[PDB]
Protein backbone atom coordinates (compact mmCIF):
# COMPACT_ATOMS: atom_id res chain seq x y z
CA UNK A 1 0.00 0.00 0.00
CA UNK A 2 1.26 3.48 -0.97
CA UNK A 3 -1.17 6.48 -0.42
CA UNK A 4 -0.56 7.23 3.29
CA UNK A 5 -3.04 9.11 5.52
CA UNK A 6 -2.99 11.08 8.79
CA UNK A 7 -5.69 11.49 11.48
CA UNK A 8 -5.32 14.27 14.08
CA UNK A 9 -6.95 12.75 17.26
CA UNK A 10 -6.95 16.08 19.13
CA UNK A 11 -8.56 16.46 22.53
CA UNK A 12 -10.02 19.72 21.10
CA UNK A 13 -10.61 19.20 17.34
CA UNK A 14 -9.80 16.29 14.98
CA UNK A 15 -8.75 16.20 11.32
CA UNK A 16 -7.17 14.17 8.52
CA UNK A 17 -4.91 14.56 5.42
CA UNK A 18 -3.67 12.46 2.48
CA UNK A 19 -0.36 12.65 0.55
CA UNK A 20 1.49 11.29 -2.50
CA UNK A 21 4.40 10.14 -0.26
CA UNK A 22 5.22 6.48 -0.98
CA UNK A 23 7.25 5.70 2.21
CA UNK A 24 6.67 6.19 5.92
CA UNK A 25 9.75 8.46 6.19
CA UNK A 26 8.55 10.88 3.50
CA UNK A 27 5.00 10.75 4.86
CA UNK A 28 6.19 11.38 8.45
CA UNK A 29 7.88 14.58 7.20
CA UNK A 30 4.72 15.61 5.37
CA UNK A 31 2.35 14.83 8.28
CA UNK A 32 4.77 16.41 10.83
CA UNK A 33 4.37 19.81 9.14
CA UNK A 34 0.55 19.36 8.97
CA UNK A 35 0.28 18.61 12.73
CA UNK A 36 3.03 21.16 13.72
CA UNK A 37 0.81 23.79 12.02
CA UNK A 38 -2.39 22.46 13.67
CA UNK A 39 -0.56 22.53 17.05
CA UNK A 40 -0.71 18.71 17.53
CA UNK A 41 2.79 17.35 16.78
CA UNK A 42 3.18 15.10 19.85
CA UNK A 43 3.26 11.32 19.53
CA UNK A 44 3.21 9.40 16.22
CA UNK A 45 1.28 6.12 16.30
CA UNK A 46 2.29 3.14 14.09
CA UNK A 47 0.30 0.73 11.92
CA UNK A 48 0.78 -2.26 9.60
CA UNK A 49 -2.67 -2.88 8.12
CA UNK A 50 -4.15 0.60 7.68
CA UNK A 51 -0.91 2.63 7.06
CA UNK A 52 -2.38 5.70 8.76
CA UNK A 53 -0.43 7.77 11.29
CA UNK A 54 -2.25 9.60 14.10
CA UNK A 55 -1.10 12.30 16.54
CA UNK A 56 -1.43 11.78 20.30
CA UNK A 57 -1.48 14.86 22.58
Amino acid sequence: MMQYKLILNGKTLKGETTTEAVDAATAEKVFKQYANDNGVDGEWTYDDATKTFTVTE
